[PDB]
């Protein structure tokens, strides 16, 4: 296909003061850009290996494909989950699903925050939808491992806990970054992803 | 180019009494046959996904590709590492490299045996060649993870320690299986693989 870096739906500084412009610029234009460039290179190498039936090469390329491929997937979703018009609480069917599956919105916040802060090293915190069980589910993924590709869950809301996502502003205080990000969550986008899972 | 199950270079009972015919027949005609068939099915699914640029599908298929792909690679080498003409000790440059890197042939035997018996669960014990360092190296791989694809080492001699490789004959006494396999090692094939790395 030849993947490309998607344009951001807002200005790099639109999420201030919760996430500063310098992080957004570096996070989008440098880290994400690298994943897309390396993903395209990795996909081209795998196509050659498949043509020659080189199983050894296919397996050797799996870490680069998952790492760069997942990085493209994860960050592409991440940008749509944020908005300068975000924050507050969700409404409608998504709010009802959260109460049913987690009890209340506040308890959901605590569990997703704990899952994200509890990540040892680099990874992601995710609110996902389990098609088999038909309910919401919280999961954490290491490094750039994508939720759906590795767990089967449909991603609804992702929290990047890579140090590059918060270290320029919040230093080592990961909880402060988690507390601040709730102010810019685009619940409209999360709702659209949730409704897409239902019939 | 479509992978196929290789024919065994000897009769199923040629390795008796060290490895009985029932294990060889089941190991080759049942287990290996499934890996090659499932490998081909997996490659077709990945080829379609790669054409559409579906990164999620590519990542979801990685476990099946590594498991079935590695199984095809590992067992295809395994059969060539055994021979009714095997046993004894290696000669020539291979014997010299073993003494240099391991001290003596007996010490190499002890180290590869320990690596194979020490595998927790299913996996493989391997004598490999390190292209970067230009010396021999022993490594263990879990499940069907192939040596070269995951470590870069060139496989010279592999020991299958999956329970299906010995449980019918040696029950839970894995050390007895390792003791018997040394009598049927095809050092001629190991030498040809080793010499192919040097130039
Ligand atoms: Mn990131
Ligand atoms: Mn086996």
């Amino acid at each position: 296909m030849k993947h490309s870096l998607p344009d951001l739906p807002y200005d790099y500084g639109a999420l201030e003061p919760h996430i500063n412009a310098q992080i957004m610029q570096l996070h989008h234009s440098k880290h994400h850009a690298a994943f897309v460039n390396n993903l395209n290179v990795t996909e081209e190498k795998y196509q050659e290996a498949l043509a020659k039936g080189d199983v050894t090469a296919q397996i050797a390329l799996q870490p680069a494909l998952k790492f760069n491929g997942g990085g493209h997937i994860n960050h592409s979703i991440f940008w749509t989950n944020l908005s300068p018009n975000g924050g507050g609480e969700p409404k409608g069917e998504l709010l009802e699903a959260i109460k049913r599956d987690f009890g209340s919105f506040d308890k959901f916040k605590e569990k997703l925050t704990a899952a994200s802060v509890g990540v040892q090293g680099s990874g992601w915190g995710w609110l996902g939808f389990n098609k088999e069980r038909g309910h919401l589910q919280i999961a954490a993924c290491p490094n750039q491992d994508p939720l759906q590709g590795t767990t089967g869950l449909i991603p609804l809301l992702g929290i990047d806990v890579w140090e590059h996502a918060y270290y320029l502003q919040y230093k080592n205080v990961r909880p402060d970054y988690l507390k601040a990000i709730w102010n810019v969550i685009n619940w409209e986008n999360v709702t659209e992803r949730y409704m897409a899972c239902k019939k």
